[PDB]
């Protein structure tokens, strides 16, 4: 609706405490162009009394001393007045923000709770909106006013070289825009790319009991990793562009600066109506309201989303981060890449300590005698803006694009490695509901695109500061080494300005509905009083680091001065040094400003390692057991004890003493729970026994290995999970592994009552299952489960509560099925339906799994069995 109605109160108070706050916002932002003026003054000051130094030594009542304790003056004047005004704005503006703010809740936890018979997001929607309204408004102010004025006094000095430079300004502003659009929509693009793998993973973790059982571990991870490719190039696209778009704005930046420095450097020689002075003043306010034009686009972004949170409350009223050291030695392959990119970095960090060298070389050559000599320096010093820009395209394009790729390869690396851990993981491990298919495909998807911010982006940006601050102080200390100490006194103050900013800125009928109306309102001093000390430490930071510029520069000017009048350097060489030290000191400080993403990358790093190097109680990937020769399925069970760690719900498991030759059925009836599945699970070993042992042949089950003993049982769940590739790939993947034939296919779909069925289909052999074909009877994908079953020709089967189909006539095919896929192997059968001959074997199991019957259908008489049971 408007951010004008959000500050509903006619409450004179809070009014003036914003006004107030608004005004000191205001003039902080008139003191940037002011003091920009009083820097042309300077400027102009210095070459004219170079140029009588010159003159001198092949007027004189300038006194540099005097004029530059004038200024230096003048600027710690308009430092306290910044310090001044920052403190007013912030403190004000957030300690009425704070106040309107917690207002707004009172009155609206006073009205929900007096009426007619998303909460916490509510929370965090007012803290938007009370960021929105803190200081998002104040430093919004500032720097529209800084802009503002910036430019009205670049057309009043002189009204040339802005209109040039304005003329200029779209086309980077076209580039900004399209990198900004491009942001969301490669986002949306590598979503798209990523979402087949991401569909992949979804489908084989969550059933993982099947890939396991089937063994086709190796296979699963063979179609992730040929699903991957197509969301890394997707990567690889998104960072070659943005690469090139952000060399494209860097190298039209600079050819604007080249372009300015050459009309400036015209209209002063030849017409000469500009002052040198004029020109330096003109240009620096120009870039300085276009960086605060740049710098608003976070606070409207606030703006925005405060609005829209009251737009969404307006109607309710009316583990450890330790190992880092390890990401580079998990990233080895990729050690060009990012050396690559490393050069990048060192080439690009140079840009703008060249750039205060350029700049100064500009105002130093002005006070040269000779006008052709000046012009030609001119133009050398613009080809070597236009050669930077240049070589600044060219070296941000291929950093992005080198960074990025190395990005996009660890993220692979890392989503294949994850995903075979995951894997080889056993399968208590995934019922922890902290390991669930949704979390872990988040840990796959997410986390691993986030270890590359740790991983690569960290190390370029890490060597562009480096190599920033070391080219600025070479440049600093080849020139004025005195001056370049006296700067480097507040160089530590300049890169705290914004390297603790991060550090800072993280830091109804029976109720008689009027006992609370006292208990809430007396609860809110104490996050009023935290709130109003933050406000005031944040005051006094933004203040210093607002000031301490200001500061700095004043007492460089006035050491800088006292050297040009005591010893013979040129005003440029001052210039060179403080602005190189003051452009470095940013960067540095900038350069801090990493924990956000770091701390969140190596977090990331951290857990997957901890996944990757986890050694599971039962071990797939493992190749210790003992048990090879003429396998028959002699499984006993002896006093096992079950504790059921995902529920201590039936940890007396116990009772079960069956054991059954080779050839034999054996149907497990029993209650409708914690006594029909967890022999499956004992005997696919998804959970090792605690207190009991169960004895598959001549060796137990703990000590044969885990892929032989799968390979030799036949699983058939209760709901047949089928993957959505083919018919082909859903039969033969029952035998995973190599030796299938397309013969032997078709004998398990005669023995499966599938093979007159897949025959009618038109793609006979090569339907596709899911979405795309026509299978969702479940008498067919059972069918097929079986088919999958049996193929591989199993000892033991393992029918798991199969037949579950509402239609009988689904329901008969799918038994005589099963029925023809014993043929006299050994099986444990679970049944509720009464469909299975009850000749198949005895009823031996009751709720607490005790096993007690064992006569030939004739103690089931004497005893109640199963039908014994249900008669009575
Ligand atoms: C002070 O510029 C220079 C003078 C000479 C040279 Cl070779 C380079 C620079 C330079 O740095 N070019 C980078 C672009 C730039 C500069 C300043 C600002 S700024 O934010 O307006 N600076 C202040 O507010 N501090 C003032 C500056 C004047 C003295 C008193 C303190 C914003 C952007
Ligand atoms: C824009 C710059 C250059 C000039 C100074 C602007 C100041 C005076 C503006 C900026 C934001 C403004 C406030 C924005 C919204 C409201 C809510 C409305 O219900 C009453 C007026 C009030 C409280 C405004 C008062 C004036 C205000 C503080
Ligand atoms: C809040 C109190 C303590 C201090 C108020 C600070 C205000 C009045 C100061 C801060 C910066 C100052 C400006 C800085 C530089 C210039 C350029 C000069 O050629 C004319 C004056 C002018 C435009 C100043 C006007 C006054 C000014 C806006
Ligand atoms: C319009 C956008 C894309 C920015 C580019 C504008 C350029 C091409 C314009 C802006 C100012 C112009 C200059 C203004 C005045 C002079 C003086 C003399 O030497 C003749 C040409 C020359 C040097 C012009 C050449 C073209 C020029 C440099
Ligand atoms: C395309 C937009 C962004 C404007 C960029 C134009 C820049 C790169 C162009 C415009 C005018 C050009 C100048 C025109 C003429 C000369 C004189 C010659 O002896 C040396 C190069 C020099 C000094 C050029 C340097 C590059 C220059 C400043
Ligand atoms: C050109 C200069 C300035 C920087 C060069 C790049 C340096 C900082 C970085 C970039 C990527 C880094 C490599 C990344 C990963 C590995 C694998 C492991 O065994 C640790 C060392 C090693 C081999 C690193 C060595 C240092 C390295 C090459
Ligand atoms: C994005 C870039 C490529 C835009 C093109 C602008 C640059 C590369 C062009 C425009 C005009 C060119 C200049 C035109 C003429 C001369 C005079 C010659 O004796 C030296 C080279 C010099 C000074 C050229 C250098 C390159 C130049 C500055
Ligand atoms: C890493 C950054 C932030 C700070 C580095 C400060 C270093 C480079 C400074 C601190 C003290 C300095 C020295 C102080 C005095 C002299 C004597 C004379 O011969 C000039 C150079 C020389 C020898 C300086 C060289 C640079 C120096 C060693
Ligand atoms: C590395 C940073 C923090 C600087 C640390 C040293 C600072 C605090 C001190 C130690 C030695 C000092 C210098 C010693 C001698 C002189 C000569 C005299 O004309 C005063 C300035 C000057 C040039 C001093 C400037 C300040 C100085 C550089």
């Amino acid at each position: 609706v408007g951010f004008f109605q959000l500050f509903r109160f006619s409450s004179s108070t809070d009014i003036w405490l914003m006004f107030v706050g608004s005004l000191c916002a205001f003039l902080h932002g008139i003191a940037q162009p002011g003091v920009l003026l009083i820097f042309g003054t300077m400027t102009d000051v210095f070459i004219d009394y170079d140029v009588e130094l010159q003159e001198l030594q092949i007027c004189g009542l300038l006194n540099i001393e005097s004029e530059m304790i004038k200024f230096a003056s003048y600027y710690a004047g308009i430092a306290v007045a910044v310090l001044i005004t920052g403190y007013i704005q912030i403190c004000f503006w957030v300690i009425a923000a704070a106040r309107q703010i917690q207002k707004m809740r009172k009155f609206y936890f006073r009205r929900i709770m007096r009426m007619e018979i998303l909460n916490t997001r509510f929370s965090d929607d007012i803290n938007k909106i009370n960021d929105a309204i803190a200081d998002q408004m104040a430093l919004f102010i500032q720097r529209m006013t800084s802009t503002i004025c910036g430019f009205l006094l670049g057309f009043f000095r002189g009204w040339k070289l802005t209109l040039v430079i304005i003329s200029v300004s779209p086309l980077i502003g076209i580039g900004a825009a399209t990198i900004g659009l491009s942001v969301s929509k490669f986002t949306d693009y590598e979503l798209k790319a990523y979402a087949k793998a991401g569909v992949v993973a979804d489908e084989v973790i969550s059933s993982m009991r099947t890939v396991a059982a089937f063994g086709g571990e190796k296979r699963e991870v063979e179609r992730y990793e040929k699903n991957l490719v197509f969301a890394q190039r997707w990567g690889i696209r998104k960072g070659i562009v943005m690469g090139f778009f952000t060399g494209f704005v860097w190298c039209l930046i600079f050819l604007c600066y080249a372009l300015a420095f050459w009309y400036g450097s015209t209209l002063v020689l030849d017409e000469g109506e500009y002052t040198p002075g004029t020109l330096v003043q003109i240009f620096l306010s120009v870039i300085v309201g276009a960086l605060n034009l740049g710098n608003a686009s976070p606070c409207l972004e606030a703006f925005a989303t405060g609005r829209a949170a009251a737009t969404s409350i307006f109607e309710t009223i009316d583990v450890e981060p330790a190992p880092v050291r390890r990401i580079l030695k998990f990233s080895a392959p990729e050690w060009p890449y990012m050396l690559v990119g490393s050069v990048g970095a060192a080439v690009n960090g140079t840009v703008t300590p060249l750039y205060a060298f350029l700049f100064s070389q500009i105002l130093g050559t002005f006070s040269i005698p000779d006008k052709e000599e000046q012009r030609s320096q001119i133009n050398g010093v613009c080809l070597l803006f236009v050669a930077m820009g240049c070589v600044s395209l060219f070296t941000q394009f291929l950093q992005g694009y080198a960074f990025a790729k190395s990005g996009e390869l660890l993220t692979k690396r890392l989503r294949k490695f994850g995903f075979r851990a995951m894997l080889g993981q056993d399968i208590a491990w995934f019922d922890d509901l902290r390991n669930s298919p949704g979390a872990l495909t988040t840990r796959l998807a997410t986390d691993a695109s986030q270890v590359q911010g740790a991983a690569g982006s960290q190390i370029g940006m890490i060597v562009n500061s480096f190599t920033n601050v070391t080219v600025a102080m070479i440049i600093a200390f080849s020139f004025s080494w005195k001056l370049s100490l006296v700067i480097l006194c507040f160089f530590p103050f300049l890169a705290l300005s914004g390297a603790t900013q991060t550090r800072m800125l993280t830091g109804a009928g029976i109720g008689k509905e009027r006992r609370f109306i006292e208990a809430l309102e007396t609860e809110l001093e104490k996050p009023f009083k935290t709130a109003i000390q933050k406000a005031n430490i944040y005051g006094f930071c933004f203040a210093f680091a607002q000031c301490i510029m200001f500061i700095a520069n004043s007492a460089s000017y006035r050491y800088g001065g006292y050297l040009i009048s005591n010893e013979g350097l040129h005003f440029s060489y001052v210039f060179r040094v403080i602005s190189a030290v003051v452009l470095s000191a940013t960067a540095l400080g900038r350069a801090f400003s990493y924990t956000p993403s770091y701390a969140k990358a190596k977090i990331s790093a951290a857990r997957f390692f901890q996944l990757l190097d986890r050694q599971p109680p039962i071990s797939v990937y493992n190749t210790a057991g003992e048990k090879w020769d003429n396998f028959q399925g002699k499984i006993d069970f002896v006093d096992c004890k079950f504790t059921y760690p995902s529920r201590p719900d039936s940890q007396v498991l116990n009772g079960l003493s069956v054991s059954i030759s080779p050839g034999q059925t054996l149907a497990f009836v029993g209650s409708s729970g914690c006594g029909k599945s967890t022999s499956i699970q004992l005997l696919e070993r998804f959970y090792d026994p605690d207190q009991g042992k169960v004895m598959i042949d001549g060796h137990d089950s703990k000590k044969v290995n885990v892929q032989f003993l799968r390979s030799n049982i036949g699983i058939v769940s209760q709901e047949p999970v089928l993957f959505a590739c083919s018919i082909m790939d859903n039969i033969k993947y029952g035998d995973n592994t190599k030796e299938i034939p397309m013969e032997r296919v078709i004998a398990a779909a005669k023995q499966a009552q599938l093979h007159d069925f897949v025959m009618s289909l038109p793609e006979k052999y090569e339907t596709n299952v899911g979405s795309q074909g026509s299978q969702l009877s479940r008498g067919e994908k059972q069918r097929i489960a079986i088919a999958r079953a049996i193929v591989r020709d199993p000892k033991i089967l393992l029918l798991d509560e199969a037949t579950s189909a509402l239609d009988t006539e689904s329901e008969k095919t799918v038994q005589v099925a099963l029925d023809k896929a014993r043929e006299g192997r050994t099986c444990i059968v679970i049944a509720h339906r009464l469909s299975t001959i009850q000749n198949a074997d005895i009823i031996a199991v009751m709720a607490q799994g005790v096993v007690i019957e064992k006569g030939t259908h004739e103690e089931l008489m004497a005893q109640k069995g199963a039908y014994y049971k249900l008669v009575t």
